[PDB]
């Protein structure tokens, strides 16, 4: 599925910083029961940056096995070297994932032509559906609408996680792509606005801890009941904002632990444990959402 | 050692993207004869982003061997996962390098406390001198002066490549650190300004093609002869700007090839070949500097 | 009226830089015939900045007399000194204007409390309806949603021209105000997006030269036919963008002259005559819109 | 004259917002005794924005009279309409002032060519020396170095108050202008840096309350004694930052009142009284500087 509430799932870890199989299973049962439409495995919220590619692949496969056909799983496959993106993608060919979420190269700031060649080469080395992923504040570069339109002519490239928070992009991209191209918010706080402008869903951090509300918000959104969707959004808005009070996924892993969804809120450096003041801030947002 | 004109040397490649030993040898002989203070091997300009750690290590060792003790070599050792940075650093123990240049974690956007822990742990597990590297435009985070001051108390963290172009940072950092702590610009166009405010040198892209002028400019700067340094800087200023007309190191590799210093200007995806307009703009900057 | 396409009308001038009565009348007949819902007189596009308050008032009164009850007229009343805003507003009490468009103080960068006190004092010194006007790129300050919600409790303050281009503001403001509070785009290129999110119209530059298209776009928008509105918007998009190719109102006054709506495209310094390259750029956008 | 510590003097007011002659006299006597080079009368810090031109002129003439030849006075003469700036300038012919400080037109956002024509025409219709004033954060436009270079060829345009805080501008401007053209910082916190790069002085808010320290700091800077100047600057740095904790001149007027230098800290709307938190933050900065 590429519609409704898609969770960028945390990679729950034990105190040693390795994947915790029991916590992950508990999360996957929760999204199955909550109406979550799909799982993105080892996206940004899944700590793609601090897992090596082997550990990345193990978590994806584990996630897929635990999902057990009950919920589609999208693998994060981003790399800032194109050859490395191809290679990571190839680990998942013929695996069972329904598609790949692939980020604009970070750090080396390619040109728009570089971005075209990067994603085009990735798409040509796989049969899997490809969701582009733009997040300039993290990467240092910005996959503009013109270039997305160009990449959408690749049969294999089928959508975009747009995480700028810049809502004008929804209709600038939509003009240049076919009606089958999927537009997903990558920014929880603006995602309902995004869907009202014609977006088809959200790859969400908030959905890690408020999976039922989020699934119901996007359903209402897709049916055109935007006023009713907003009541849920206002309930979730403190969470939309305060889950980034400290760098993601520090707040959401703590929140998961507080809700009993995971055993520990451990992260890998350079991500650090939530501060005392961060706990209070996130606790309060959870209370506002009616969860704690 | 860690003052003067330090070159962020390109990793010259053949048509297939593999390191070209003969061209690398030409570049190193050219830096030895042109008075360059040191070579940073596999920094950003050296395509750290698109070499795997094994290729990264080979290029560094080849640079060491070719240098043959005539010029000091600093290895790039940056990674956005702490355990990965520690582990890459370990590959250079007893190698001959005089130091490491280590970037703030990119993409994952850690807090200041996260950056402190990142660099503290790296420093703890080596005897090699560490030069911090801050470049928010690429990374998505910004290592503030206060945090540089904490890190400078570690015996082993000896300096910073400040690549913001924000010149207020020179004296904000300097007043928080000892007189031995080295401040190096990572922004060619504002580098003379940086040194005039109290900086000790530059880690430079321009130096790849204007090594002599750069060495003389940084010496005059250290002697307080800023007017005489400015005259050199005025003729290098088109290169300072236009080596970034297209993503670095696309223009500088083309310039090295135009001068006959490397056999090919090949890069690795997602870097793309220079466009014709960029070709003309860079050739004009080379002639301004008196190099063609 | 505070709905549909509202024109921020140019103040057409003779070659001496004074208001040209015949050109203004021609414009007002045109908006009457075109379905324009209202005229903003001596807004930013009307060169509020280079007319003194007497000349400002004369143009407003002239505009009102020429409108002759056929089309509502809103007076620009902005000033960066609160006492001057009150005084300018008072010139129009009992005049026939339906309301005032009043900008956040520019240059002196008040706090949010300063903005509250500024607009509250203005509203208390008049019976006229007040439309707030936020445009940070011009003023140096940003009237945030929280403060707008606070000001909306004033009976007299009834809407906002939101000219940030930041679409998240539509629903942030809407949560905090009553359903009677009017939300108007001040940014032509995003205005349809703005209305789709729940905005009620636009105070528009493009409507100066494409008044029929704009009136029909906002009507379709208010009826929920957004796909049909977009066809018009795409036709108008080059104009939406290229009317700011040079500082407003330089391009739109030239365009008006080209369409025979005004006699001269003269402006007051520091606004300068359109450049040759600007004419070609605007001519092409007019051709795209099907007007030239 | 136009080097050293130049104070952007507050316009002290009584409870009703009218100039307080006795307090203004205290301030002027204090600048004469503290070694201040000149007074800018009715600049930004002097509330140019909220005095009408008649009150603006009175305050300048009163400042001239009270100074009584002991200290030079530069009048603020900025306006965003060219004919208005010319006309305000004319009020100061044969007045005794040594020069005018004239800001880039705010709000209307003119092109570089517009700014050239704006300032050229002002300069043409007076014999008074003109100091250009660039502050994009307030105005919405930015007078680039290239345009400063054109304007410097006018016999009558003699310098610039560069208030961006972007220190690269010092040597970009300097290399395009003659050695006689004066470069003055309009940003207290980066002013020592500015002078160390080649600037000749500062038009200063801090000088209102730390006149002596400021005068000594700028002298040492002009003598090349930057380390000795830095020590003074380190103790004034909290004031440099915290005089802008709330909109200028709210904090500095409160500070002048705390020191006993003015009778009231009253401002004109839309400036508002200092908050309690701002009170404590500014009192801490005053004690850091050794003033209470």
């Amino acid at each position: 599925m590429f519609t409704g509430s898609i969770v960028a799932i945390v990679t729950p870890m034990d105190e040693k910083g390795n994947v915790c199989r029991a916590s992950l299973k508990k999360l996957i049962d929760y999204h199955v029961a909550s109406g979550t439409s799909a799982i993105v495995s080892v996206g940004t919220t899944g700590e793609s940056a601090t897992l090596n590619h082997d550990e990345h692949a193990d978590v994806v496969m584990m996630t897929l096995d635990l999902a057990d056909g009950r919920i589609p799983v999208i693998a994060g496959t981003g790399a800032n070297a194109t050859a490395e993106a191809i290679s990571l993608t190839q680990r998942f060919n013929d695996s069972g994932i329904v598609g790949c979420l692939t980020v604009t190269p970070y750090f080396n700031r390619p040109s728009q032509e570089g971005l075209y060649q990067h994603f085009k080469a990735i798409a040509e080395h796989t049969d899997l559906p490809q969701i582009l992923y733009n997040v300039p504040s993290r990467t240092g570069c910005d996959l503009l609408p013109e270039t997305v339109g160009r990449l959408a002519k690749v049969k294999n490239i089928i959508g975009i996680k747009e995480a700028t928070g810049n809502l004008t992009r929804v209709n600038q991209i939509k003009e240049l792509v076919s009606d089958d191209f999927v537009l997903l918010s990558g920014d929880d706080a603006s995602a309902l606005d995004f869907m009202q402008l014609g977006g088809h869903g959200v790859i969400s951090v908030t959905a890690n801890v408020a999976a039922r509300d989020m699934a119901q918000m996007c359903k209402l959104a897709a049916e055109g009941h935007f006023a009713e969707a907003r009541v849920i959004n206002q309930r979730l808005m403190p969470l939309h904002n305060k889950l980034f009070v400290e760098p993601n996924p520090i707040p959401v892993k703590w929140a998961c632990k507080e809700l009993g969804l995971v055993a520990t809120d451990t992260l890998r450096l350079p991500m650090t444990p939530i501060t005392d003041s961060g706990r209070e801030t996130v606790r309060a947002a959870l209370k506002h959402a009616g969860l704690l």
